[PDB]
């Protein structure tokens, strides 16, 4: 029922040198802000959890500049390129204490859980939380998809948290329009990665019982007593009580455990194992794959991350049926490394594939559906101009997979 976004803040040196190098007092302020934002988005059925702090007191990773463009750009490729590498988390925001030019904030609009573009950036306006924390709500927004209010959107007698200005007197509502756009964002694209629950260990800031969040030391946690619809918990002390094994988990039915084998998370191929309960436990397993590489679907692919990437099933989705992998001599066109040939970029420029790696650039598909004949058909858009592109991990010849554009021996490619 609940989405959940796994949240990193970074704060820059300025809001550092403003809070005169206090950590222990900026960390307070951001537990303190997210906490705000959760209580926000409950309305939204959605969660937020802080999973990750960076406090740049020694120098920012990025030039921190008051163009808010350029600023949110340089950081959404930061933390595509370094952040995410080595941080799982669904979003994140840049805290800064310098004043962005004609705004308080900037974010990409539906983005959530693009490596780049879910990110946005506000600014450290006022020392009241409260009013930080509709910023933050704000900028997220727009990462939901959610576009300015506007006409008759209404969230009632309060100044709404999507106005183009924020208020004076700054409320925590969100106008029904917010609403609805918003979850129609996350039905038509589905962001992926704000289905897990995070788990209690990962998120960072100070325990809360009542906050909807499970964490550490807690049994269960289903909000205030007010809110609690969770029978088998004691919202006041998110302690179990009555007839419950359990109040949480995808292995908890009606507070008992599941039986054991009962399936928790199901196969999304032969190379993604189902996990199951073990009868003795609340919760699913963490999610298990096979190793990248193994053979599947009978020797047509190998394994990359729980799924096997074929060049016939990558020209069903783009193309539909009866469309099938084209002759070899199709793809010499990714030699070009013209606007849809080629087999990667570099510094935004597309690289040409060596002929041997020709079968990882741009796939091509013989086209012998209803009254069409093109044996050379692919898939080009600029809206996202990946989309086409052979999958990484995609068998490329008898023992080879893309990996990086190139078409390498599957034995030393995991
Ligand atoms: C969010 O929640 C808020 C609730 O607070 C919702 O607000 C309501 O939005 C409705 C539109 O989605 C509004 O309805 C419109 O109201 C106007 C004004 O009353 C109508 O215009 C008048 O229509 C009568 C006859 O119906 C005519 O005699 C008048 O001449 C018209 N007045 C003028 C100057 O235009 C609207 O009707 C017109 O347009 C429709 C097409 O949409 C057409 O079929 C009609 O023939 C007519 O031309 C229309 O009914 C509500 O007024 C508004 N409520 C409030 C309290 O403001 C909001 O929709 C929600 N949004 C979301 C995203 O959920
Ligand atoms: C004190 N500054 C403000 O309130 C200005 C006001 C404003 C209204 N229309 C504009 C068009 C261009 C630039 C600024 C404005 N708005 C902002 O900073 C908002 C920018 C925004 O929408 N970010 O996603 C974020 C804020 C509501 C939290
Ligand atoms: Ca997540
Ligand atoms: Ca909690
Ligand atoms: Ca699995
Ligand atoms: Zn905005």
């Amino acid at each position: 029922p609940f989405r959940f976004v796994e949240l990193v803040l970074v704060v820059d040196k300025a809001m550092v040198t403003k809070n005169n190098g206090d950590l222990d007092k900026i960390k307070t302020r951001m537990y303190e802000i997210v906490n705000t934002v959760n209580e926000i988005y409950r309305y939204m059925y959605i969660h937020v959890a802080l999973v990750g702090l960076e406090i740049w007191s020694n120098e920012d990773k990025i030039t921190v500049k008051p163009e808010a463009g350029y600023t949110l750009n340089a950081f959404g490729e930061w933390r595509k390129t370094d952040l995410l590498t080595r941080k799982k988390h669904d979003n994140a925001q840049l805290l800064t204490a310098i004043d962005l030019d004609r705004v308080i904030g900037l974010a990409y609009v539906g983005s959530m859980c693009h490596p780049k573009r879910s990110t946005g950036i506000i600014q450290d306006y006022s020392e009241i939380n409260l009013v930080v924390a509709v910023i933050m709500a704000h900028e997220m927004g727009h990462n939901l998809g959610i576009n300015h209010d506007s006409g008759y959107c209404s969230c009632g007698d309060y100044a709404c948290i999507m106005r183009p200005e924020i208020s004076p007197e700054p409320s925590t509502f969100f106008s029904n329009c917010s609403y609805f756009e918003c979850w129609d964002f996350i039905m038509n694209h589905n962001p992926e990665c704000i289905l897990n629950e995070p788990l209690g260990t990962d998120i960072i800031s100070p325990p809360v019982c009542g906050n909807e969040l499970l964490e550490v030391g807690e049994e269960c946690d289903c909000g205030t007593p007010e809110n609690c619809q969770n029978e088998c918990c004691d919202a006041a002390t998110c302690k179990l009580k009555s007839g419950s094994q359990c109040g949480h988990g995808d292995c908890c039915e009606q507070c008992k455990f599941s039986k054991s084998g009962t399936e928790c998370r199901a196969s999304m191929s032969e190379c993604d194992p189902a996990e199951h309960c073990t009868g003795q436990s609340s919760e699913c397993p963490a999610d298990v794959f096979h190793k990248n590489g193994q053979p599947c679907l009978d020797n047509y692919g190998y394994c990359y991350n729980g799924n096997c990437p074929i060049m016939y099933h990558q020209c069903y989705d783009l193309f539909g049926a009866d469309v099938y992998e084209a002759e070899d001599s199709c793809f010499e066109r990714n030699q070009k490394g013209n606007y849809y040939g080629y087999c990667r970029k570099e510094n935004g420029n597309k690289i040409p594939c060596a002929p041997e790696d020709v079968k990882c650039g741009r796939l091509y598909c013989k086209d012998n559906s209803p009254g069409q004949n093109n044996p050379c058909k692919m898939f080009y858009s600029n809206e996202d101009e990946h989309k086409g592109m052979v999958l990484p991990g995609t068998k490329c010849a008898d023992g080879k997979v893309c990996s990086n554009g190139h078409c390498v021996d599957v034995a030393t490619a995991y």
